[PDB]
Order: structure tokens, then C-alpha cells, then sequence
């Protein structure tokens, strides 16, 4: 899923119609610290932001490491590559273990 | 159906009103072309023997 326009048409509309086609739920977000700048210039047709309120004083609400549409965000400096920038999906269905 | 910020889930589900009309929500309704079913629920009844 393209994300770049308006993040929230990517996750919240589009992304999200691609895992429920399926019948497989959105259960947390995985960004890379290169998303900032797409998720604070996602505005509305007046130029206001989405993500965030008032004078502009506090960072972006995913990025306080918030909830999206109820989904919690998980933010990292290495998740990014090639063209990839995140992943949006079911992490319940990973698990791992550690012997010694 | 959501504001501000938009970390708060959508507001028909959590199961909220429509306009006054409670929610109901389901994993299982959909079939074909159908999603939905708006309307007076009053109208159904159901029973079972034992």
C-alpha cells in the first residue's frame, strides 16, 4: 500500500480494505522514523493537519507512539528498505523464543 | 464518526448509535454483495424446544 498523499486514506481506508478482504484483522502499525515527514504533511483541502491539534507544539500522535483508528504504533530507526517504510497487520500471528 | 487526533476507534463500532440506532456488529454476515441489514429487528422472532 502507498502511503505518501495522506497517510490516512493509506492505512485507514485502503490498507485496511486489503487485510478485512481477506477476513484478517489490523491489530498494530510498524513505521520507520523516514515516515515523519509524510505523516506530519497529510493534510486536509484547508492545509490543517490530521495528526495533530492547536499550534502545532507536540509531535504527531502516532509518533508519541499513540493509537491510530485504536491500533497501537510501533516506531524504529531500522524497519526501512528497498521501498518499504512499515508493515500494518496482525502481530499475533509471530511468535519467537530464545534457547540459553 | 471519529475526531481530533483519530487514536479513538470509529465510532458505530466500540458498538455506539447511528443518528440514535444502536450498532450491532458481527465477523460473519456478510455474503455476496450484502454487508448489511438496516431496519426494525422487532420484526424477527425465534424460540427452541429444549
Amino acid at each position: 500500500q502507498s502511503i505518501s498523499p495522506n497517510a490516512y486514506q493509506g492505512l485507514g481506508v485502503s490498507g485496511l480494505t486489503k487485510l478485512v478482504t481477506d477476513g484478517k484483522k489490523w491489530t498494530h502499525t510498524l513505521l520507520d522514523d523516514t515516515v515523519e515527514p509524510v505523516l506530519n504533511g497529510s493534510v486536509d483541502a484547508n492545509g490543517r493537519p490530521l495528526f495533530v491539534e492547536s499550534t502545532y507544539e507536540s509531535l504527531t500522535t502516532p509518533f508519541r507512539e499513540g493509537r491510530i483508528l485504536g491500533r497501537p504504533t510501533i516506531l524504529s530507526d531500522h524497519v526501512a528498505e528497498g521501498d518499504v517504510v512499515g508493515y500494518a497487520g496482525d502481530f499475533s500471528q509471530i511468535i519467537w523464543g530464545q534457547v540459553g
